[PDB]
């Protein structure tokens, strides 16, 4: 998971030239900043999420930076349906040709207390959203992302997806099955897609601070500075790795 | 010589109490009576009556005790269905010396592009949601043995995805991380470990290998000494493990 480390990743600014890109979570935190990022570098990117003020917001910034406003479509992992996941596909259909990449960063923590104390009702929250709503929208987006001529698909995973801790409760149990899911679509689209995970490490967002109160935020690094490796994955560059899931900050021991 | 190697004394497990999920079949039921014979009193959960009762007849007719057994069905039991069981044994059993989850619902055996999003909630609900709700209801019971033992069942797909496991393999991966965060917390009070049976002769698995000879598989009973060896004091120090029971068996489908 180690890979990425001391790749000093610096890519021609028009890396993601007619790439087109789907990213959850888009509203704040690292999905924004990896909608913002793939569109610098000349993707069109197409945000999801659930709140329209936000999103809203991201679009603007984006036309403001890159003269292409992104469209942006909600929908809320936590509530929708199989019905509603092909609704949003059929949606993407009529608008674009193809996905080149999609980007699952929308989540869920959830509660972060031992295992006598977790909540039934938020880790089948956390369920829902991570593992079954994340599984739903990809079986809606693969015939998209089969239309690409290498398509890229990314899950967001963690250091407890890898390594089970105390207290992690139902945030490291999805994030297993998120790896699991992974490795078994990699399995189904050898030589069609790449598809693969992300871990960020620790990373100034609201999620970490919840998680770690005490921590200072200002000792993490920003979405911004953990970018190269999203970049990476969804560029040329990445082309005939699938299967593995990556560290964007291999450097940085787990933990506060 | 240990797990799968191993050679239990008779008797083994005299004075243990351990709950066995899915009992009314499979390697569950084998479990269980073979627990019985090693000497435990067994505890007996699942959704159906009547083979649970079958299965108690049959340890009862091998050993001359009645085993009792409760009915829980994880697809849709709530938190509160699950306190209330713990209440029920609670008014019986003193502790839990053991919990061997084997209630497990497999799924669609099918592409990704394939797999019906009603039944991968459901595998999801029982092997994850369920599995979790039950085993928060039964910590205090097991904590009150002198050292319990909990025991997930797991899959070669729980450590490895493989086309066309969908469900069943996430489940199992979320599985291996339910019984590690676990491990870590109960260090030195629990262990904590996954058995993978490796494919068996039951039902389940002519399933999802119609054309498989089952008689090229392992029974149940061939798989179980390491079943007693998780059970028994002979695993006392070993905890957030996964192991197998056929370790030299090619993962998939018999040749
Ligand atoms: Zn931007």
């Amino acid at each position: 998971n180690l890979y990425f480390q001391g790749m000093h990743y610096q890519p021609k600014q028009d890396l993601l030239n007619d790439r087109i890109i789907l990213v959850t979570g888009a509203s704040d935190g690292i999905g924004r900043e990896a909608a913002m990022t793939y569109a610098r570098y000349g993707a069109t990117v197409i945000l999801l999420g659930r709140n329209e003020e936000k999103l809203r917001q991201v679009a603007s910034h984006i036309n403001e930076e890159t003269g292409r406003q992104p469209q942006w479509f909600i929908l809320d992992l936590l509530t929708c349906t199989s019905e509603n996941c092909q609704q949003l596909a059929q949606r993407i259909v009529v608008n674009y040709p193809r996905l080149d990449g999609v980007l699952h960063n929308a989540g869920l923590l959830g509660d972060v207390c031992p295992m006598s104390e977790q909540n039934p009702q938020v880790w089948q929250d956390v369920m829902q959203i991570n593992v079954n709503a994340t599984f739903m929208l990809t079986q809606a987006l693969l015939p998209l992302l089969l239309k690409s001529d290498a398509g890229s698909l990314v899950f967001t995973s963690s250091s407890v997806g890898r390594q089970g801790r105390a207290n992690w409760g139902a945030y490291a149990a999805s994030k297993f099955a998120t790896e699991g899911m992974m490795q078994v679509l990699a399995d189904e689209y050898q030589q069609r897609l790449r598809v693969n995970c992300i871990n960020p490490g620790g990373t100034r967002t609201a999620m970490r601070a919840s998680a770690f109160p005490t921590e200072d935020p200002q000792k993490l690094k920003t979405p911004a500075d953990i970018m190269p490796l999203y970049l990476w994955l969804m560029g040329d560059d990445s082309r005939r790795k699938t299967g593995m899931t990556f560290d964007a900050q291999p450097g940085r021991k787990p933990g506060i």
